[PDB]
């Protein structure tokens, strides 16, 4: 059968634990990954007789940033190139959040996009139309009741391999690697701390 | 008519820095790319006046909160003949990064570590002519001590521009410029935000 990896990923406070939490069924488990020394909270889901692991990856702000979390997602995904990125957006938050995406987006990955707390968006007046983003972005976009919807595209975009994505996302966090090899350089030569 | 943007992260320092070199001489002005207003005054520097601008503090040249979007615009459309970048020396581990980010688009820079003396009294040695030996970009250390020492790099930095380098500013920024045109594009056609009520 097929092994592939979701990568779950958003900005934080989005409500990505509670998803991650309903698609592993709470049976997650924190373990090590290569190119990172912080855990992550990953599960196992056998879907017929194929595997897909799923990731909770921190929340970050610019996949192009360098707080500890955003080096984290980046180390992951240049070391353990998902199959499938998973990408959680607040409605309510909406404005903010697309700049994530859209980052994710220009490195050539596989997508599927979820558009979280789409009742609370509604209570501020806030419509959002799925059909028309997804033929912007040209991804799959979900409004979560929606959730079933969303596993179908889920399970899809897993069934397929994307040849090229792997070299494509490492390429595009090049200059990234760059900035911090001269960041860990500069300071073990030119700055002592306690 | 030479322009020196100030940046750096928050509580570097800028402000402070900023009124002492305009001589608290600063007034509010509108410039080409930005919907905000920014402070800005001129210092006497060798025979030329020139324009000090302060941009505010961000934390991440490529990030989109409001203040990251500014700088962002105000650089393209106004590219500065220096950018001052002023780091704290007490957190030069966390700031460096914007440094970097800012090296990376080709600016023509002048560094100062500010908080010299609060960060030797932490136990935190910054060599400042290794770093700027590394880097290929003037590093100054600031306390009151090291100002004088400032003022003449910042003048020996508008020596000599480099030829290209506006032309180079810009097209660094402009994947970051996509990005917000594709957010902008996709909210128009697809999300409605009402304001209140």
């Amino acid at each position: 059968g097929q092994f592939k990896r979701i990568a779950l990923l958003g900005m934080p406070n989005t409500g990505k634990s509670t998803l991650f939490n309903r698609m592993t069924g709470g049976a997650a488990r924190v373990g090590n990954w290569p190119g990172i020394t912080v855990e992550l909270l990953s599960g196992k889901i056998l879907l017929g007789a194929d595997m897909v692991e799923i990731i909770d990856l921190p929340g970050i702000y610019d996949l192009h940033g360098f707080s500890d979390d955003e080096q984290v997602v980046r180390h992951f995904l240049h070391d353990n190139v998902p199959d499938l990125a998973l990408v959680i957006l607040n409605a309510t938050q909406i404005e903010r959040q697309m700049s994530l995406l859209l980052q994710l987006k220009q490195l050539n990955m596989n997508i599927v996009v979820l558009l979280n707390m789409s009742d609370e968006a509604k209570q501020y007046g806030i419509t959002i139309d799925s059909r028309k983003m997804s033929e912007l972005l040209q991804i799959p976009v979900f409004q979560l009741t929606g959730y079933q919807e969303a596993l179908q595209a889920v399970t899809r975009a897993l069934r397929y391999p994307t040849p090229g994505m792997a070299e494509n996302v490492r390429t595009q966090l090049e200059q990234d690697e760059h900035i911090e090899a001269e960041m860990v350089r500069i300071l073990k030569s030119a700055v002592q701390i306690p």
